[PDB]
Formats: C-alpha cells, structure tokens, sequence
C-alpha cells in the first residue's frame, strides 16, 4: 500500500444516499448516534418479525441517540419488487414505523451501494438474505453484525450498552 492512501473512508456517516423519494441525503445527520443498519424487504417470510422488532428497538432507544436505518433491496429472493416510494408507504401503513426507509439499493455485485459496501468491507460479511444487521457506533464504525436468524433479545443488549455511553458522553463533554 501507501501510508498516504490507507484508511481514506472511515465512517459510514460520511456517505450520501438517496431517500425513498429519490432525493440525495447525507448520512452525516446520524453522526454521534448509534445506528442499526439493516437491508429490508416487504415480500419475505422474515418481513413481519423484522419490522415489528426494528420498530420496538427504535421506539425504545431512538430517536436522539439511536436510529434504525433501513435499506430496501431486491437481490434476495426478489423480495422487494415494488418501487421505493411504495416500500416506504408499506412500512408506514402496516407497521407505523418512524425510522428512515431509504431508496432501494443494490448490495451484491459491481453496482453495490458504496455506503452499504462499507459495512460489508468493515465486517467482512456480505448479506446472504434479507435482514442482515450492522451496528454502527457514534463514530461511524461497524462494531458488530447479526445474521437474520438472530432474535432482538441478542441485539438489544449491544444497542443499550452503546446508547448508554452516548448519553453519558453528551452530558459530560462540551
């Protein structure tokens, strides 16, 4: 390598992504928050349990110190066939979630969304289905991942522990 060019991209929150309406949004707005980043889908065996679980986590720990950041993707069993604006309304209509549902992305292949590839390259784990989960710390570093089969009961303790530290730091540091 060259030392000069090592570690050029260090934070998930450095990226721009499209929102569900197609507008460019910077993830810098989530800087200082804990984020659970998840690839989602509407037409999947796992859809219901995941939207319900993610809603519960966001309600408990969000929105000041924590967010769920949801990225729809159609690459896993073609489980997100509808347009991005419909996916967002699906989630809001059926679950009443208030966490962000971004534009549909690609994750696998040459055209993989750079922000999500950051998660993959950091964790060394590429999703193999809908609803893989990545924990991003206040500094934008990926510190943990979960496979879709892991229940909320084994995700919540890491979120609680990280959110606790954020709350203390916001209080104590200027």
């Amino acid at each position: 390598e060259n030392l000069y060019f090592q570690s050029m991209i260090n934070s998930f929150y450095a990226f721009e992504v499209k929102d569900a309406k197609g507008r460019t949004v910077s993830l810098e707005k989530y800087k200082g928050k804990v984020s659970l980043v998840v690839n989602v889908a509407s037409d999947c065996q796992l859809t219901d349990r995941n939207y319900l679980g993610l809603k519960e986590l966001h309600k408990e720990f969000g929105p000041s110190h924590f967010s769920v950041l949801a990225f729809p993707c159609n690459q896993f069993g073609e489980s997100e066939p509808r347009p991005s604006k419909e996916v967002e309304s699906f989630a809001r209509k059926n679950y009443g979630v208030t966490f962000p549902i971004f534009h549909k992305i690609k994750i696998l292949g040459s055209e993989g969304e750079p922000a999500f590839r950051f998660l993959v390259d950091s964790s060394k784990k590429e999703p193999r289905w809908n609803f893989w989960k990545y924990l991003v710390n206040p500094e934008g570093q990926v510190v943990k991942f979960w496979r879709p089969e892991e229940p909320i009961e084994v995700i919540r303790p890491d979120i609680a522990a990280l959110v606790r530290q954020v709350i203390i730091k916001k209080k104590e540091d200027l």
